[PDB]
């Protein structure tokens, strides 16, 4: 829709799209996650983490051993321009940034960080 996106994470361990778009007359943007399938945060869990394409193997990597209590993310983390929460089939989350964070010259990826996740779970925003 408008100013927002609807993704999806499933059993298969991959995301519905590997492409987003962010019109830069929004002043905020909004994802919202959920989870087709029928599995559990604990073993097939998925979140929406967005960095530059540059941070995403530290914020990855950093979020491995941060623990699922952290949503597999390392807490007040200065790469990390948005975050939702680790949900499980059933569960759901939204996250809304500020588009003004989105820089001139800088590629954005987004993706999955629950553990070995990020080698399926993974693709590209970028403003229209
Ligand atoms: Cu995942």
């Amino acid at each position: 829709a408008e100013c927002s996106v609807d993704i999806q994470g499933n059993d298969q361990m991959q995301f519905n799209t590997n492409a987003i778009t962010v019109d830069k007359s929004c002043k905020q943007f909004t994802v919202n996650l959920s989870h087709p399938g029928n599995l559990p945060k604990n073993v097939m869990g998925h979140n929406f983490v967005l960095s530059t394409a540059a941070d995403m193997q530290g914020v990855v990597t950093d979020g491995m051993a941060s623990g699922l209590d952290k949503d597999f993310l390392k807490p007040d983390d200065s790469r990390v321009i948005a975050q939702t929460k680790l949900i499980g089939s059933g569960e759901k989350d939204s996250v809304t940034f500020d588009v003004s964070k989105l820089k001139e010259g800088e590629q954005f990826m987004f993706f999955c960080t629950f553990p070995g996740h990020s080698a399926l779970m993974f693709g590209w925003l970028h403003l229209k």
